[PDB]
């Protein structure tokens, strides 16, 4: 029950829902940091999918990936502390533009394609790319959510729902492009078989406003056969990609744990009033429990350049 996270959180309105879980809007207590918490119940659970998320999770660290700081599981519920991104998502943003220019398309797919290829180069699959897995966070840069599915039908490479990972997300990429440049899927049906057809054939409309070069990595991204499909590392030098920029994209995490932060460590000792090198010990069992989401929040602070302080 909600005991356990009460002990550190102020918890506020609930900004999503989904099938088996909800996120609400919550506060970090020592740190005033605003966090985002998803919330599931283990009696109407699928539960693998939140033990996938939270093992991806663990294991990715990067500017354009959601940040994980705590898991809290009690009786009844499972509780993941995540990253809050006050831009709410991508596809609610697309909606209120009605499509995006080419220039714009690029800056956003960019953080799209660093993420991507980052969770590639660490050995997943996301295989639940969609605008409603992007959030704008507090800087205005792309967070992919939601690793449930890791190793949306609009969304599916035609390999992938013929149960025949990489190429796959390099489709659903293809259909992101698409939405953001157009506004609306390549795609789409009300019928379930007949956009699993439409799928597999492979054709869709082309706007008058598409770029030439916009409509070549297109159809360069959404090739039916996997062979055919451009692949990840050629997509992060591809011209349509270096258009304006003329580097290739920068994939790798900018934000990597190496050593503890001195000035992270130094105030959790002072505040707690407690031995520093007890503290240095306990914050590096990475347990993902109240002591490692407290420092990861402090680090938050610093990144936005602000002071490391508690209460
Ligand atoms: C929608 N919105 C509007 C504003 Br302003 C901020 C947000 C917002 O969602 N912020 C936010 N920050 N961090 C998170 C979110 C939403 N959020 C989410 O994880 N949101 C997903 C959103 N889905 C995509 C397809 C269906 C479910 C979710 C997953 C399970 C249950 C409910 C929601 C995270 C927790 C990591």
């Amino acid at each position: 029950d909600y005991d356990e996270l009460l002990k550190y959180y102020e918890l506020h309105e609930t900004i999503g829902t989904g099938g088996f879980a909800k996120v609400k809007l919550a506060c970090h207590i020592l740190t005033g940091e605003m966090v985002a918490i998803k919330i599931m119940d283990k009696n109407t659970l699928d539960l693998p999918r939140i033990k996938t998320e939270i093992e991806a999770l663990k294991n990715l660290r990067h500017q354009h990936i959601c940040q994980l700081y705590h898991v809290l599981e009690t009786a009844n519920k499972i509780f993941m502390v995540l990253e809050y991104c006050p831009g709410g998502e991508l596809f609610d943003y697309i909606i209120s533009q009605d499509r995006l220019s080419e220039e714009e398309t690029r800056v956003v797919f960019r953080q799209i394609v660093s993420a991507v290829a980052y969770v590639h180069s660490q050995g997943y699959a996301h295989r639940d790319l969609k605008p409603e897995n992007l959030l704008f966070d507090e800087y205005h840069k792309l967070k992919l959510i939601d690793f449930g599915l890791c190793a949306s039908l609009a969304y599916a490479a035609p390999e992938l729902i013929q149960g025949k990972g990489s190429e796959a997300d390099v489709w659903s990429m293809g259909i992101l492009l698409y939405v953001l440049m157009c506004g609306f899927l390549p795609f789409d049906d009300d019928n379930v078989m007949a956009l699993y057809k439409k799928i597999m054939r492979g054709k869709y409309d082309v706007p008058k406003w598409l770029s030439p070069s916009s409509i070549l990595l297109l159809q360069q991204m959404l090739q039916v056969d996997p062979k055919k499909r451009i692949s990840m590392k050629n997509l992060l030098n591809h011209p349509w990609i270096m258009q304006d920029y003329n580097y290739p994209v920068e994939w790798q995490s900018k934000n990597p744990f190496i050593h503890l932060d001195d000035d992270c460590v130094t105030e959790l000792s002072v505040h707690h009033r407690n031995n520093r090198q007890t503290m240095e010990d306990l914050i590096s069992l990475w347990q993902y429990d109240h002591l490692t989401a407290t420092y990861l929040l402090l680090l938050a602070k610093k990144a936005r350049g602000k002071p490391v302080r508690l209460r």
